[PDB]
C-alpha cells in the first residue's frame, strides 16, 4: 500500500477494523440498520446508544449493553426429550 510517502505519523499501526460483531448482521428495527446500530447482548433488541430514549448515553464499549428487553421464554424447550424433573 505505502512505503515512504507519510514518514509515519502520530502512532505506527493504524488499527484494522476492530469489533468483528456489530456494523452488520441483525439491524436496529428502530431508526438504522446498514450503519451504526449496537445491539442487546442480553436478549435480541437492536437499537443504538442515541436512538433508546432520552437517557441512553452510558457507552461500556461496542454496542449498548442491553436494556430492559423482558424475554421471558415460556416456551423454550432445551433438550427436553425425558421429563426427569416434575414441570409439565
Ligand atoms: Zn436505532
Ligand atoms: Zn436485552
Amino acid at each position: 500500500m505505502r512505503g515512504s510517502h507519510h514518514h509515519h505519523h502520530h502512532g505506527s499501526d493504524i488499527i484494522d477494523e476492530f469489533g468483528t460483531l456489530d456494523d452488520s448482521a441483525t439491524i436496529c428495527r428502530v431508526c438504522q440498520k446498514p450503519g451504526d446500530l449496537v445491539m442487546c447482548n442480553q436478549c435480541e433488541f437492536c437499537f443504538h446508544l442515541d436512538c433508546h430514549l432520552p437517557a441512553l448515553q452510558d457507552v461500556p464499549g461496542e454496542e449498548w449493553s442491553c436494556s430492559l428487553c423482558h424475554v421471558l421464554p415460556d416456551l423454550k424447550e432445551e433438550d427436553v426429550d425425558l421429563q426427569a424433573c416434575k414441570l409439565n
